[PDB]
């Protein structure tokens, strides 16, 4: 009996310039058991504990002040507010690479919307698959 | 209403009110204890033996670089019921400053590992420089466990 | 639990390679050729961490990669991947994890480019759990 747990694993679009845009219609990417992708956000179908996670990979050629941020955020349907669940900031300054992996476990409610965002889509690297992704897993 | 997991889990966050310290909270938006995990005297208390993922992120920040050399540490340690003394499980150390008389710098430190824990283990997550901790925003500083 | 599950750890005693030792292997999961073998079809959480250490910086530009690949029972495809540029000892972890639909017989690898910079506790591992 295949699992009926809500899950998603969405991957960023390498050819969407100036954007961090999530896709499910790609190999090894997934929306299942009720999770939707709407206006670049993952929409939670039932209340419960979830794992939530995201990775980005940044890359520059040398150093010109560069700040890199990555942030997962929650909009609760009741509260109608957008607040940071998981967030990091790096100041990296020959090519440099900065990956940022965020993960944690959270109580969410039906209708919650989650986003995963960055401040410098121009520094995103897409050289290989699996470098830039966003997901949730119902416990 | 699907069956909740009964696995012990916790994700606690820095108290953004407690400037100059690192105080973990579960009584805070988007922080949690479940299935027997407790937060007592700033430590996480394990309700049953087994493998757990233990993770923490802290974010340090400064305005330029000072005359004394800055060392930033983050340490997760274990106090077992059978040996009630802090033992380091995970640690890291960073030197954010490698400035003539002031650009901000940020140093995020993540610690993660999978460990066999015992019932009643107390887990601490601690830094040496709370004066450099940044809680300008939620989601930056946290400490959690997930029983496998 | 009947769910396939594995958590394997790196041999701190191997020479310039990343060798996984079984740590858990249960309910059909196997370790063959340093790869995990999927006993049945479905959703898996897959996760890994590796740690790197070096004493100071060299004149070769050091790039550290870590990558988890799916080898279809049916060819190797990245599922999860990252890269760090480390350049006084320095220390750098790389940590990965996500949820994937897999098929009976798929193999999974967890590899690095520079085993000579491995740092060897409770922190170098590879694993899966059926959801
Ligand atoms: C880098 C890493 N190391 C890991 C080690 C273990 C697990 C993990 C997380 C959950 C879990 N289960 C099975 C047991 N009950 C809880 C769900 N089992 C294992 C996740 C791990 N991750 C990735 C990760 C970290 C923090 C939160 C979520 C994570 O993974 C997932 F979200 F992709």
């Amino acid at each position: 009996t295949p699992s009926d747990k809500p899950v998603a694993h969405v991957v960023a679009n390498p050819q969407a310039e100036g954007q961090l845009q999530w896709l499910n219609r790609r190999a090894n990417a997934l929306l299942a058991n009720g999770v939707e992708l709407r206006d670049n956000q993952l929409v939670v179908p039932s209340e419960g504990l979830y794992l939530i996670y995201s990775q980005v990979l940044f890359k520059g050629q040398g150093c010109p002040h560069v700040l890199l941020t990555h942030t997962i955020s929650r909009i609760a349907v009741s509260y109608q507010t957008k607040v940071n669940l998981l967030s990091a900031i790096k100041s990296p300054c020959k090519p440099w690479y900065e990956p940022i992996y965020l993960g944690g476990v959270f109580q969410l409610e039906k209708g919650d919307r989650l986003s995963a965002e960055i401040n410098r889509p121009d520094y995103l690297d897409f050289a290989e698959s699996g470098q830039v992704y966003f997901g949730i897993i119902a416990l």
